[PDB]
């Protein structure tokens, strides 16, 4: 499923991401825009053999099980395919645990390079929340 901008902001707000651990809603929408282009089915392969899954591109090295990343852990206790659903609950819950492990949203390379320090507020401007 390819979300609309305001559609995904409303979905993330209902699932508790607005000001989660100090990050306004504009940060999460901005990260999803540049990590996945709002597409829940996005996958990308990393040079170490691991794969990023979903609208926030969560890594199989630490967070989910896909059965082909030997030596990895499964700290979100889910199969990686559950992160490709049109229902974003699984990806939101796993993202809450990631942003809490000390390093914040810096774990998302695209947020660091393209959203941090910008007016993230503009990503939710005009939406009914």
């Amino acid at each position: 499923k390819v979300f609309g901008r305001c559609e995904l902001a409303a979905a993330m707000k209902r699932h508790g991401l607005d000001n989660y651990r100090g990050y306004s809603l504009g940060n999460w929408v901005c990260a999803a825009k540049f990590e996945s282009n709002f597409n829940t089915q996005a996958t990308n392969r990393n040079t170490d053999g691991s794969t990023d899954y979903g609208i926030l591109q969560i890594n199989s090295r630490w967070w989910c099980n896909d059965g082909r990343t030997p030596g990895s852990r499964n700290l979100c206790n889910i199969p990686c395919s559950a992160l490709l659903s049109s229902d974003i609950t699984a990806s939101v819950n796993c993202a809450k645990k990631i942003v809490s492990d000390g390093n914040g949203m810096n774990a998302w390379v695209a947020w660091r390079n393209r959203c941090k320090g910008t007016d993230v507020q503009a990503w939710i401007r005009g939406c009914r929340l």
